[PDB]
């Protein structure tokens, strides 16, 4: 679920998901279109594609369980949808952590009109 994902993001990065990752670039949050602005935004593009692999799952609301094995995220067994949603969220949180060094506040609240075009998953 979005609330869990926000907690996983905060745990990984030390940034609050809202507002650091909820309106960032072209894909973090509302998403849709354009060339991702930077590595962090690319994390969000891939996460959007990951959710898109799961058209009959409901990632905003479906809760999954995960644990920490020392710092590593281990998705625990739930339903198929929950397992897959967890792996998508885990990857995004790790991606955000791996790209904190280039995270840029100038991309927060990035305007939709600067995000134009395709980019297939
Ligand atoms: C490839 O682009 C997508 C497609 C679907 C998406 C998202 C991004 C994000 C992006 C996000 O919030 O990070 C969410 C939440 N999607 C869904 O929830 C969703 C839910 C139910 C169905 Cl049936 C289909 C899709």
């Amino acid at each position: 679920s979005l609330l869990e994902f926000g907690k996983m993001i905060l745990e990984e990065t030390g940034k609050l998901a809202i507002p650091s990752y909820s309106s960032y670039g072209c894909y973090c949050g509302w998403g849709g279109k354009g060339t991702p602005k930077d590595a962090t935004d690319r994390c969000c593009f891939v996460h959007d594609c990951c959710y898109g692999n799961l058209p009959d799952c409901n990632p905003k609301s479906d809760r999954y369980k995960y644990k920490r094995v020392n710092g590593a995220i281990v998705c625990e067994k739930g339903t198929s949808c929950e397992n897959r949603i967890c792996e998508c969220d885990k990857a995004a949180a790790i991606c955000f952590r791996q790209n904190l060094n280039t995270y840029s506040k100038k991309y927060m609240l990035y305007p939709d009109f600067l995000c134009k075009g395709e980019l297939k998953c």
